[PDB]
C-alpha cells in the first residue's frame, strides 16, 4: 500500500464553490499526496493516471447561452506555468444535467501541482454523492 | 499476468436488463475476480481502478421528463452496507443517445462486491458492441 | 520509467482530420509504443489501460439528424481483424459541444494495433488544447 494516491470529493457543505476534500469513507490522500490551496501536490517524479468528474445541474434554460467547462491543469514546480492537460466544454441549453469526465496518463515531477477547475460553481451538483471527484495514482 | 482484473460486457441477448458477462473475446474475469449475482467480487485487499460505461438510446421524447442514471456501488463484506462510489445523471429530453462513463480509484477489502446499476434498462443500448462495460484492475 | 506508455493528442494544425501526434510537452510515446499509420502499436503482450476523448463542436443544427461516434478498435497481428473495444454515439441536435470519453482494460498481444476513430472530422474541435487525446499504459 505504498503508491502515491488520491481520490478527493467536492465538499457537500461548501456553497457555490468547488472545494476538494479527503474523506474517511471511500476517499484517499495517501503515500505523500497532499491537498494544498485546493490542488493535489505530487510527492515524487513518475507516471500518473489523473482523472476528474463534475456534474452540472440547472433548473431551466436562461436568456444567455451557457457554456460549462471542466479542466485539469498542471502547475510545474520548476516554472510556475499552468498548462491544460485535459478539458471539455458542454452547452446544456440550445431541470438539466451535464456530467463531464476527464482522464489521462502524464509524466509529472515532484512538487508539481494539479488543479481540477470549473467556470460555473453556481451550477455544480456537489450535494449528491459520487458525482464530483478528482484523483491520481502513481503507475 | 497475476493482477486481479475484470472487464465485463452487457449480455447482448438479455432483454430489458443489464446483465454483465465475461466473454472469450476482449473481456476479462481473471486472477480471483468473480461475477456473482451480477456483481464483481474483490479477491484481495488493495487499490483498484474501477470503471463502467452505459449508453442509453430512445426513439423520441415522452410526455414525462426522463432522468437516466448510472452508478457504481460498494457492498462491504464487513457491514453489508451499499455505498455510492461513482454516479451521474442525464436528462435526454428538454432518436437520442446518452452515454455515461464513470471511473475512479478506491481502497477495497477482500470479499467486497461492486455493482454497476442503471434505472432505465428499457433504454439500455446493449445490442451494439463496445457501448456497455464494467471493469476493475488491482493497482 | 520502463512501462510501455502513450498519450497522444490531435494535431491542432491538421485540417478536417483526426491526426494523432506525440508532443514534447505533456504527451508520451515511450518504452516501445509506436505511432504507425495513425495507430498505436503494442510492443509487448499484457494488460493495458486504453483511453481516448474527442470533442465535437458545431455552429448550429443542420437539416439532417447528425450522429457522432468515437471508437477504439483492436487490430490483432495474428489475424488482421479489426474489433470494436470501446465506443459511444451522440446526437447533438434534436454552437453545440459533444465530448466523448472511452476507457477500459484489455489483454493485448505484441504487434497488435489500436485505432481511435470518429465519423465527422469536420466537427472535431482539435484546435483547443486538452480536448482530443488517445492513450495506453501497460499495467
Amino acid at each position: 500500500s505504498d503508491k502515491p494516491v488520491a481520490h478527493v470529493v467536492a465538499n457537500p457543505q461548501a456553497e457555490g464553490q468547488l472545494q476538494w476534500l479527503n474523506r474517511r469513507a471511500n476517499a484517499l490522500l495517501a503515500n505523500g499526496v497532499e491537498l494544498r490551496d485546493n490542488q493535489l501536490v505530487v510527492p515524487s517524479e513518475g507516471l500518473y493516471l489523473i482523472y476528474s468528474q463534475v456534474l452540472f445541474k440547472g433548473q431551466g434554460c436562461p436568456s444567455t447561452h451557457v457554456l460549462l467547462t471542466h479542466t485539469i491543469s498542471r502547475i510545474a514546480v520548476s516554472y510556475q506555468t499552468k498548462v491544460n492537460l485535459l478539458s471539455a466544454i458542454k452547452s446544456p441549453c440550445q431541470p438539466w444535467y451535464e456530467p463531464i469526465y476527464l482522464g489521462g496518463v502524464f509524466q509529472l515531477e515532484k512538487g508539481d501541482r494539479l488543479s481540477a477547475e470549473i467556470n460555473r460553481p453556481d451550477y455544480l451538483d456537489f450535494a449528491e454523492s459520487g458525482q464530483v471527484y478528482f484523483g491520481i495514482i502513481a503507475l
